[PDB]
């Protein structure tokens, strides 16, 4: 019976205080197209997404879980990851988490900035969040696909960053893309693997190639 | 005959292509106020935001969605002259991003004010940074300009504090009344809002009134507005 795929899409938020949050914007359009492609291929999909993200139409093999933050996402991954054979992580999540916000004068006065890690101008300190790098621990046979979005970089740098992420997350595939190469009718991406690259030029092509990769991976 | 301008929700200030620092209010109270006015026959223009709860479509409602404080400044400057009442309930960012960098660049600086005159494309930032540091400056004054754009508009604002006495809440609200030439400030304490209560104090120059729920807030504002004409 049906193979089970976990897909994330949309963008998380992280509160700074009672008034402010760091928020991530992604319409989750590509996640929606990918999910639709997988549903049509006969896969069972659990889509972990956010409030306003684009969603596929209801489908008997589709379930949707809305979350808000990194905590929620971490919880889902621990709960579900052992039960799924593929994870495609396309949700925008901040790699840095807000820790402390204070006036510049306090910061200026400090003899040691590492202290802040435990009024004209404000200063916000964020620390590395470190996730997906724990997924292969929890289910070392899950097929792990992630994305890397950079902005106005060389394609060599893009591949290099994607490859580092591939090694770090023990991912099987990183789909790398540059904001400046995505437009209304084009979406250049590089499918980055340990020992090969492939480029595609549109969202439909990303979804179809990903399907091919998933089918080949699972025979 | 009197047209009402309402704001709700919260502004989002972009950090980069994906991330923003956002005042996360979903503007529920703004929604109820707007519904209340529409159902009493007022023409309402609602300035609101992407994440805000929206009233249902209505023949007498116009909605304008905005993103950041700059957008809000432009809408108010353009519209205030055309409305007879402003109910300002949107949570407006006090700060906006200027420069985002790695902790190491900040540590090496001999004067942090240098960072206010820099642009993000100059920044020494990497995924290897254990810590990143964002400098933000004050946003432009807006509400204090309202009574200059339209001296005869009835200005109603809000003031939201956290875990304070009601006398302090009144003190702060009155200071805001004077600073904005506001007519009325609806003051409230985050810790006195729940699923079925919303304590608020209608602060005027020389009198006070109190209410217990969002519906009561809306109903009293309706009464006060009906009293204008």
């Amino acid at each position: 019976n049906a193979m089970k795929i976990l897909v994330t899409s949309g963008g998380t938020s992280e509160a700074i205080d009672s008034v402010r949050s760091i928020t991530n914007h992604s319409t989750g359009h590509l996640g929606k197209i990918i999910t639709e492609t997988l549903l049509s291929a006969g896969y069972e999909v659990c889509l972990i997404t956010t409030k306003r993200a684009l969603k596929p139409e209801p489908h008997p093999n589709l379930s949707i879980r809305e979350i808000t933050n990194t905590k929620d996402l971490l919880i889902e991954m621990q709960e579900r990851v052992q039960d799924y054979q593929v994870l495609i992580h396309s949700m925008a999540v901040s790699d840095y988490t807000p820790v402390y916000m204070t006036g510049l004068e306090e910061v200026q006065a400090s003899s040691n900035l590492k202290e802040f890690l435990s009024d004209e101008v404000q200063v916000l300190f964020l620390k590395k969040t470190p996730i997906i790098s724990l997924v292969k621990e929890w289910n070392p046979t899950i097929h792990l696909i992630g994305f890397k979005l950079l902005v106005d970089v060389t394609e060599d740098h893009l591949v290099d960053i994607a490859r580092k992420s591939l090694i770090k997350n023990q991912a099987d595939l990183i789909i790398a893309n540059d904001l400046t190469q995505i437009s209304a009718d084009q979406h250049r991406a590089i499918f980055v693997e340990k020992n090969q690259l492939q480029t595609v030029q549109t969202k439909e092509e990303i979804a179809e190639l990903l399907l091919e990769k998933i089918q080949a991976y699972h025979s």
